[PDB]
């Protein structure tokens, strides 16, 4: 897909069996998503942006389904307002900006 | 260009004649900058980012050098982290997001 932006750049994904909504944020270091479960693992971490950071968890090798595109990587779960894609799973679906 | 994100995509700026760092961001409606001087009147804007929101001064149709592109267009200023060129700018450059 070649995606502009006059509109946020929402996505499908698919994660922990789930279906939801997300941005394709190149902003975002990381891939930050609403509350929910996860298996396996997980530590905490500080995220920080605008307004500040929040407290979220970190599970790794997690997998997700991007437009379509399968991608593995760490998942922060916390509460974000919006379910974020960011650059450590982007790469994986070989996203890239052009201008 | 085409630009991939296994490095954060910046990018070098030019406004009010000051070269400057910013982040390209898809995830971003607005452009906003740390602080400093525009010229003209401003009008009050409340931004909401992951760990809340912030106060910032919004500028209009202020000339911004993008990556060797010129835009035209809203700039909020205030205590972002980091510089960002949010979907406002980057339509006015061309850019697209492509996988
Ligand atoms: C600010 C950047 C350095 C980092 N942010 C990614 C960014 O794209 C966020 C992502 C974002 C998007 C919506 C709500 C919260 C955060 N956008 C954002 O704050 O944009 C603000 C300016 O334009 C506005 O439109 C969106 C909110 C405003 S972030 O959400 O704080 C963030 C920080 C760390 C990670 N791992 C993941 C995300
Ligand atoms: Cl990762
Ligand atoms: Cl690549």
């Amino acid at each position: 897909p070649q995606i502009t932006l006059w509109k946020r750049p929402l996505v499908t994904i698919k994660i922990g069996g789930q279906l939801k909504e997300a941005l394709l944020d190149t902003g975002a270091d990381n891939t930050v998503i609403e509350e929910m479960s996860l298996p396996g693992r997980w530590k905490p971490k500080m995220i920080g942006g605008i307004g500040g950071f929040i407290k979220v968890r970190q599970y790794d090798q997690i997998i997700i389904e991007i437009a379509g595109h399968k991608a593995i990587g760490t998942v922060l779960v916390g509460p974000t307002p919006v379910n974020i894609i960011g650059r450590n799973l982007l790469t994986q679906i070989g996203a890239t900006l052009n201008f």
